[PDB]
């Protein structure tokens, strides 16, 4: 359940999201964009989904794709701020997962973000060890999927 | 069309939408929660958009709710954040868009949340003067609907 994936998220695991989050969250936009634009790249079969953004290969000079970026690292600068409250980050992943529920979005579906996040964290400086604590906080989503 | 209301946010309202977000987005929870069950204690009618709630009257202690509440912070934090580049400002707010057209929330119906940020402004002492700015950021949202 959610609420068992949720105690994973340990001290260090929680502190490596933060610190992590602090150099990946300061530039939504370019790290937003690189992340959606990577899981297209990696995961041509997602595409699918995203018909409405139009051509995706546009990449930044999609407004449309560029919107969807800028706002999905929100969700994410949600999560991290819920961290401290497992209570509230439960709540908050419940309400994130409606309407990916509702778009048939499973949770392997989901899980397909992890390699665009390791990559993107690799680019700056971030290994192995953040990929994972990362991995963790995408589980908790993907149980409530 | 938005890109006329984003007109509307001069340097001064944008000045204030900034000085007032500093104090009212500290607290989102506290905050969001207040918007929202303010909105449907003024407008009981707009509780009719809500069913997956469940009971609203139960307020902050109501997981669903409290969930959605602190989840529409981040997305006027996103707007805070764009202030200063008009197309981030505009790409966003469409995006934000997408899923209150498909609920057949009209301009009008959105512009009932004017009370409650006014109210919510008030009780953190921020007259009329940052009401009218804030209206005015609502007004960028209802010329996407
Ligand atoms: C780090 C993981 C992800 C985050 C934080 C995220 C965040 C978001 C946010 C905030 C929205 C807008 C609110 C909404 O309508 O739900 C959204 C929309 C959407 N998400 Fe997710 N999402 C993620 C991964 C995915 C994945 C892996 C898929 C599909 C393979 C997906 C498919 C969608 C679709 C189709 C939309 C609508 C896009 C549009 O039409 O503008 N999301 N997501
Ligand atoms: C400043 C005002 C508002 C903000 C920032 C806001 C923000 C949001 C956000 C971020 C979501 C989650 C993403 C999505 O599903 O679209 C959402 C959901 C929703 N909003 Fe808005 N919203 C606002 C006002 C309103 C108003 C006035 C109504 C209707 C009278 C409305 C009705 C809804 C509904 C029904 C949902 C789905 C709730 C659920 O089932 O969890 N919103 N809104």
């Amino acid at each position: 359940s959610v609420y068992d994936a949720a105690a994973q998220l340990t001290a260090d695991v929680k502190k490596d999201l933060r610190d992590s989050w602090k150099v990946i969250g300061s530039d939504k936009k370019g790290n937003g964009v690189a992340l959606v634009t990577t899981l297209f790249a990696d995961n041509q079969e997602t595409i699918g989904y995203f018909k409405r953004l139009g051509d995706v290969s546009q990449g930044m000079a999609n407004d449309k794709l560029r919107g969807h970026s800028i706002t999905l690292m929100y969700a994410l600068q949600n999560f991290i701020d819920q961290l401290d409250n497992p209570d509230d980050l439960v709540c908050v992943v419940e309400k994130f997962a409606v309407n990916h529920i509702t778009r048939k979005i499973s949770a392997a579906e989901f899980g397909k973000i992890n390699g665009p996040i390791k990559k993107v964290l690799a680019s700056k400086n971030f290994g192995d060890k953040y990929a994972n604590a990362w991995a963790k906080l995408v589980a908790v989503v993907q149980a409530a999927l």
